[PDB]
Protein backbone atom coordinates (compact mmCIF):
# COMPACT_ATOMS: atom_id res chain seq x y z
CA UNK A 1 0.00 0.00 0.00
CA UNK A 2 0.97 3.47 -0.21
CA UNK A 3 -1.29 5.03 2.53
CA UNK A 4 2.14 6.41 4.41
CA UNK A 5 1.40 9.74 4.13
CA UNK A 6 -2.15 9.87 5.66
CA UNK A 7 -0.36 8.81 8.85
CA UNK A 8 -2.02 10.49 11.74
CA UNK A 9 -0.07 10.85 15.48
CA UNK A 10 -2.93 8.70 18.00
CA UNK A 11 -3.11 8.96 21.60
CA UNK A 12 -5.25 6.75 23.86
CA UNK A 13 -8.32 8.62 25.97
CA UNK A 14 -7.63 7.93 29.66
CA UNK A 15 -11.19 8.28 30.69
CA UNK A 16 -12.64 5.89 27.85
CA UNK A 17 -10.36 2.85 29.02
CA UNK A 18 -11.24 -0.39 31.11
CA UNK A 19 -10.64 0.39 35.29
CA UNK A 20 -7.98 -2.43 34.55
CA UNK A 21 -5.91 -0.71 31.84
CA UNK A 22 -2.56 0.87 32.36
CA UNK A 23 -1.65 3.77 29.89
CA UNK A 24 1.96 4.82 29.13
CA UNK A 25 2.79 8.01 30.22
CA UNK A 26 3.12 9.37 26.82
CA UNK A 27 -0.34 7.65 26.01
CA UNK A 28 1.09 5.55 22.81
CA UNK A 29 0.84 1.98 25.14
CA UNK A 30 -1.75 0.06 27.06
CA UNK A 31 -1.47 -2.96 29.02
CA UNK A 32 -4.06 -4.75 31.73
CA UNK A 33 -2.82 -4.60 34.70
CA UNK A 34 -3.56 -7.71 36.91
CA UNK A 35 -6.10 -5.42 38.98
CA UNK A 36 -8.65 -2.33 39.11
CA UNK A 37 -5.99 0.78 38.71
CA UNK A 38 -7.61 2.75 41.41
CA UNK A 39 -8.96 5.10 38.93
CA UNK A 40 -12.89 6.53 39.89
CA UNK A 41 -15.53 4.84 37.46
CA UNK A 42 -17.25 7.21 34.94
CA UNK A 43 -19.89 6.81 32.16
CA UNK A 44 -17.18 6.63 29.03
CA UNK A 45 -15.53 3.50 30.47
CA UNK A 46 -15.73 0.26 29.01
CA UNK A 47 -16.79 -1.94 32.17
CA UNK A 48 -16.70 -5.17 30.42
CA UNK A 49 -13.69 -5.85 28.35
CA UNK A 50 -9.99 -4.56 28.59
CA UNK A 51 -11.21 -1.66 25.65
CA UNK A 52 -9.87 2.33 25.39
CA UNK A 53 -10.43 4.90 22.70
CA UNK A 54 -7.49 6.73 21.06
CA UNK A 55 -8.75 10.93 21.79
CA UNK A 56 -8.66 11.36 18.10
CA UNK A 57 -12.02 12.12 16.10
CA UNK A 58 -12.60 11.34 12.67
CA UNK A 59 -15.53 13.07 10.60
CA UNK A 60 -13.96 13.38 7.04
CA UNK A 61 -10.17 12.74 5.25
CA UNK A 62 -8.05 9.95 5.28
CA UNK A 63 -6.08 8.64 8.40
CA UNK A 64 -3.27 5.79 8.96
CA UNK A 65 -2.13 4.67 11.77
CA UNK A 66 0.11 1.22 12.99
CA UNK A 67 -0.25 -1.13 16.11
CA UNK A 68 2.51 -3.07 17.50
CA UNK A 69 0.50 -6.17 18.51
CA UNK A 70 4.09 -8.59 19.17
CA UNK A 71 3.62 -11.83 21.73
CA UNK A 72 -0.10 -11.23 22.28
CA UNK A 73 -2.27 -13.96 21.79
CA UNK A 74 -5.52 -12.04 21.83
CA UNK A 75 -6.74 -8.41 20.90
CA UNK A 76 -8.64 -6.44 18.60
CA UNK A 77 -8.07 -3.25 16.39
CA UNK A 78 -9.90 -1.03 14.37
CA UNK A 79 -12.33 2.27 14.69
CA UNK A 80 -15.82 2.43 15.91
CA UNK A 81 -18.55 5.66 16.27
CA UNK A 82 -18.43 7.59 19.29
CA UNK A 83 -21.60 6.76 20.25
CA UNK A 84 -20.91 2.75 20.65
CA UNK A 85 -22.43 1.19 23.68
CA UNK A 86 -19.77 1.21 27.12
CA UNK A 87 -21.42 -1.00 29.92
CA UNK A 88 -22.53 -4.53 29.54
CA UNK A 89 -21.62 -7.24 26.71
CA UNK A 90 -22.10 -6.69 22.82
CA UNK A 91 -20.56 -8.15 19.87
CA UNK A 92 -17.75 -6.39 17.72
CA UNK A 93 -19.63 -5.76 14.62
CA UNK A 94 -20.79 -3.00 12.16
CA UNK A 95 -24.47 -2.96 13.14
CA UNK A 96 -22.36 -2.20 16.73
CA UNK A 97 -20.38 0.43 15.50
CA UNK A 98 -17.39 -0.77 15.17
CA UNK A 99 -14.87 -2.19 12.35
CA UNK A 100 -12.46 -4.13 13.69
CA UNK A 101 -10.50 -7.66 13.65
CA UNK A 102 -8.83 -9.53 16.01
CA UNK A 103 -6.70 -12.52 17.10
CA UNK A 104 -8.52 -15.51 19.25
CA UNK A 105 -7.26 -18.69 20.26
CA UNK A 106 -4.60 -18.59 17.21
CA UNK A 107 -6.75 -17.50 14.31
CA UNK A 108 -7.58 -14.22 12.77
CA UNK A 109 -11.34 -13.07 11.77
CA UNK A 110 -13.22 -9.68 11.07
CA UNK A 111 -15.40 -8.46 13.37
CA UNK A 112 -19.04 -9.10 10.77
CA UNK A 113 -21.87 -10.78 11.96
CA UNK A 114 -21.58 -13.57 12.03
CA UNK A 115 -17.67 -12.74 12.01
CA UNK A 116 -15.63 -13.91 8.39
CA UNK A 117 -11.99 -16.04 8.92
CA UNK A 118 -9.23 -14.36 7.89
CA UNK A 119 -6.35 -15.90 5.68
CA UNK A 120 -2.69 -14.65 6.79
CA UNK A 121 0.68 -16.74 5.67
CA UNK A 122 2.77 -14.32 8.04
CA UNK A 123 1.56 -13.44 11.95
CA UNK A 124 1.68 -9.74 12.44
CA UNK A 125 4.00 -8.17 15.11
CA UNK A 126 2.66 -4.91 12.98
CA UNK A 127 -1.03 -3.52 11.81
CA UNK A 128 -1.66 -0.58 9.51
CA UNK A 129 -4.64 0.44 9.76
CA UNK A 130 -6.54 2.69 6.75
CA UNK A 131 -9.80 4.90 7.00
CA UNK A 132 -11.43 6.48 4.19
CA UNK A 133 -14.63 8.56 6.03
CA UNK A 134 -16.00 10.21 2.21
CA UNK A 135 -15.12 6.61 0.45
CA UNK A 136 -16.48 4.42 3.31
CA UNK A 137 -13.75 2.04 3.53
CA UNK A 138 -11.89 0.61 7.00
CA UNK A 139 -8.79 -1.56 5.52
CA UNK A 140 -5.95 -3.40 7.84
CA UNK A 141 -2.25 -4.39 6.33
CA UNK A 142 0.09 -6.78 7.87
CA UNK A 143 3.26 -4.25 8.35
CA UNK A 144 5.22 -7.66 8.90
CA UNK A 145 4.53 -8.86 5.43
CA UNK A 146 5.25 -5.76 3.16
CA UNK A 147 2.12 -4.08 4.00
CA UNK A 148 -0.16 -7.17 2.25
CA UNK A 149 -3.69 -6.50 2.68
CA UNK A 150 -5.77 -8.20 5.85
CA UNK A 151 -9.52 -7.34 5.10
CA UNK A 152 -11.35 -3.96 3.54
CA UNK A 153 -14.87 -3.17 5.35
CA UNK A 154 -16.42 -1.40 2.41
CA UNK A 155 -20.15 0.16 2.35
CA UNK A 156 -19.71 0.96 5.70
CA UNK A 157 -22.07 3.23 7.37
CA UNK A 158 -20.29 5.29 10.18
CA UNK A 159 -22.65 7.34 11.23
CA UNK A 160 -21.29 9.40 13.26
CA UNK A 161 -17.53 10.63 14.07
CA UNK A 162 -15.13 7.78 14.64
CA UNK A 163 -12.77 7.06 17.20
CA UNK A 164 -9.76 4.58 17.05
CA UNK A 165 -10.61 1.48 19.07
CA UNK A 166 -8.28 -0.99 20.94
CA UNK A 167 -8.70 -4.49 22.94
CA UNK A 168 -5.72 -5.48 24.89
CA UNK A 169 -7.70 -8.80 25.73
CA UNK A 170 -7.84 -10.88 28.77
CA UNK A 171 -5.01 -12.52 30.26
CA UNK A 172 -6.43 -15.61 31.61
CA UNK A 173 -3.27 -17.80 30.16
CA UNK A 174 -0.89 -15.67 31.51
CA UNK A 175 0.51 -15.49 28.05
CA UNK A 176 -1.57 -12.14 26.58
CA UNK A 177 -0.10 -9.56 29.16
CA UNK A 178 2.26 -7.53 26.38
CA UNK A 179 1.11 -4.02 25.57
CA UNK A 180 -0.40 -2.55 22.35
CA UNK A 181 1.69 0.26 21.18
CA UNK A 182 1.03 2.93 18.78
CA UNK A 183 3.97 2.61 16.74
CA UNK A 184 6.15 5.83 15.20
CA UNK A 185 5.79 7.92 11.82
C1 LIG B 1 -15.20 -15.52 23.73
C2 LIG B 1 -14.93 -14.07 23.41
C3 LIG B 1 -14.72 -13.21 24.64
C4 LIG B 1 -14.08 -11.87 24.33
C5 LIG B 1 -12.74 -11.70 24.49
C6 LIG B 1 -12.08 -10.46 24.21
O1 LIG B 1 -10.90 -10.19 24.30
O2 LIG B 1 -12.88 -9.43 23.76
C7 LIG B 1 -14.23 -9.58 23.56
C8 LIG B 1 -14.85 -8.45 23.08
C9 LIG B 1 -16.21 -8.49 22.88
O3 LIG B 1 -16.72 -7.30 22.33
C10 LIG B 1 -17.97 -6.88 22.51
C11 LIG B 1 -18.12 -6.41 23.90
O4 LIG B 1 -18.75 -6.78 21.62
C12 LIG B 1 -16.94 -9.67 23.10
C13 LIG B 1 -16.27 -10.78 23.58
C14 LIG B 1 -14.89 -10.77 23.82
C1 LIG C 1 -10.57 -10.62 21.16
C2 LIG C 1 -11.96 -10.35 20.62
C3 LIG C 1 -12.67 -11.63 20.25
C4 LIG C 1 -14.16 -11.63 19.99
C5 LIG C 1 -14.89 -10.48 19.93
C6 LIG C 1 -16.30 -10.48 19.68
O1 LIG C 1 -17.05 -9.53 19.59
O2 LIG C 1 -16.91 -11.70 19.51
C7 LIG C 1 -16.22 -12.88 19.56
C8 LIG C 1 -16.97 -14.02 19.36
C9 LIG C 1 -16.33 -15.24 19.39
O3 LIG C 1 -17.05 -16.44 19.20
C10 LIG C 1 -16.99 -17.37 20.20
C11 LIG C 1 -16.50 -18.67 19.68
O4 LIG C 1 -17.28 -17.13 21.33
C12 LIG C 1 -14.95 -15.31 19.63
C13 LIG C 1 -14.24 -14.16 19.82
C14 LIG C 1 -14.84 -12.89 19.78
Amino acid sequence: HHHHHHMVHITLDRNTANSWLIISKDRRQVRMGDTHQNVSDNKERFSNYPMVLGAQRFSSGKMYWEVDVTQKEAWDLGVCRDSVQRKGQFSLSPENGFWTIWLWQDSYEAGTSPQTTLHIQVPPCQIGIFVDYEAGVVSFYNITDHGSLIYTFSECVFAGPLRPFFNVGFNYSGGNAAPLKLCPL
